[PDB]
């Protein structure tokens, strides 16, 4: 049912979610465990209608991610400020990283993912070679062996997470293959489905579409996992106005071209046919 | 998934692989029917606890298999003094050496689930190792976590370690747990990236599931459901025609479990402490 499937989850979550309270105190309603699949078939991608999502927002801090970087300032230079308030003097402060300089989020996500176990200095350092570079080896491993079922890629290091401003979210993918498609499966802790979940769906459906134009798969499904599925009280009637809309067809991807490298990929090298958002 | 579905949830993912899974082959390539990401929900409510009634379930090895992961024990050994030859194959000599483990002594699986759950990060030595206050108790610390914060998102626990994979006898199945709290009652999601449907999977959904209820009990908290999260659910091509006269049985309702005490440590619990009521398995 594609976008159906997100529109139901806020409905249940809505009408079954329970009363639960976050860290500073702030209202969900609450569900635990459930489950979205996205067809990746026929270059579609799962990017909401009902309400516009900040593509360019989506793009930069994924090719951030992919990259292995930390520095909010880099995001910030590309007009894309959704990691300065966590990089911020206040907020490291907060966290009692009072020696780390501004914008450095630590060994954040993308780091974990080139790198996981190296030794974190600051966002600028040089982590060529350092650590396991998981992304790498998946890539390798559907080259060489698709029928691998130790596809993983983490971002869950319990020894690097009070060195980030934050821990991880979007903690753990895996990756399958069954007639020549490339199937992506994200474990979510924790999702804000009015505002972070969305985003994170377009997030790893475009990591599915980019991973597989880098081995010669065609994308099959991303399934995104949740462990606490939740909506905040501020957001509730704006979402039930959101519900109201009817979705559109979600848009296709065009890969212009892949480069030899995924940390090369730029947001020129592919874009969204047919997005028709809902104003 | 839905949680009173019960024992049927898990029938007809079976039967969904045996329909729709696709051909796919494994390591060795004796080939299996594949399917990805399927979700199944247990009640543990009014003291339920989802062991498979349409096929006897070895419940003295999963009760065995769990403390041991509890304890963060990793030696194979261990197990086989209780008569539980589970792990024999995977801790034997060929077995470590086929793994490039030439000096590891026999039995001694590396740092495994247990030593995960109990000492992420710590160097390992030996399964002999004294390994207490090293590495992070995330076990521990979902424990202290469920008592004074429950509404926190973050109670992970953890076996997928990058950095040990290739010191283990084997990479980690049941990989990562996730525990929740709503209205008084402890729930837990596993992700689990590769299942047999036919064989691991009855025996992972017991051991997790009892977990729960234990790490309940821990805290002052009333079980609420055990979600597994399959990453490849599939089933061996040799397993094919058992696992289809398993569909021909007719579930009867899951049994109880019973806990009589609850230690001050969860490593100190011991089989003795809680029991299966009213388990009837088809013979
Ligand atoms: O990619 C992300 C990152 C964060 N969040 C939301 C989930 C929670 O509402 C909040 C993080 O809070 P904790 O789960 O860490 O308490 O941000 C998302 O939805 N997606
Ligand atoms: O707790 C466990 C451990 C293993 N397996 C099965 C899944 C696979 O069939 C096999 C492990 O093989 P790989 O996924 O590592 O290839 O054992 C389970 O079902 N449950």
């Amino acid at each position: 049912e594609g976008e159906h499937q997100y529109l139901n989850l806020v409905r249940e979550i809505l009408e079954r979610g329970v009363k639960k309270d976050d860290r500073t105190g702030t209202g969900t309603l609450s569900i635990f465990g459930p489950q979205m699949r996205f067809s990746l078939r026929d270059d579609t991608i799962p990017v909401l209608t009902t309400k516009k999502i900040f593509w360019r927002g989506v793009v930069e801090e994924l090719l951030w991610f992919i990259r292995g970087n930390t520095d909010a300032k880099e995001l910030a230079k590309k007009k894309i400020h959704i990691w300065n308030a966590n990089g911020s003097r206040e907020f490291l402060d907060s966290r009692g990283l009072y020696d780390r300089a501004e914008g450095d989020l630590g060994p954040v996500y993308g780091f974990q993912w080139r790198h996981f176990g190296a030794e974190y200095d600051t966002c600028s350092s040089d982590y060529t070679g350092k650590g396991i570079d998981q992304l790498a080896n998946i890539l390798k491993t559907l080259r060489e062996n698709p029928d691998d079922r130790r596809m993983i890629m983490t971002a869950w290091n319990p020894m690097d997470l009070h060195l980030m401003a934050l821990p991880p979210c979007h903690m753990t993918a895996q990756f399958y293959v069954a007639n020549g498609e490339l199937s992506c499966q994200l474990y979510q802790r924790s999702g804000d489905v009015g505002l972070g979940v969305p985003f994170n769906i377009a997030s790893y459906s475009l990591l599915t579409h980019l991973m597989a134009s880098m081995v010669g798969l065609k994308p099959g499904e991303f399934i995104l996992t949740l462990g606490d599925a939740h909506i905040y009280n501020t957001h509730i009637e704006v979402l039930k106005k959101q519900l109201c809309r009817v979705p559109r067809p979600f848009p296709k991807l065009r890969i212009l071209m892949a480069p030899e490298k995924i940390e090369d990929f730029t947001i020129d090298m592919f874009y969204l046919e047919g997005y028709q958002p809902h104003s």
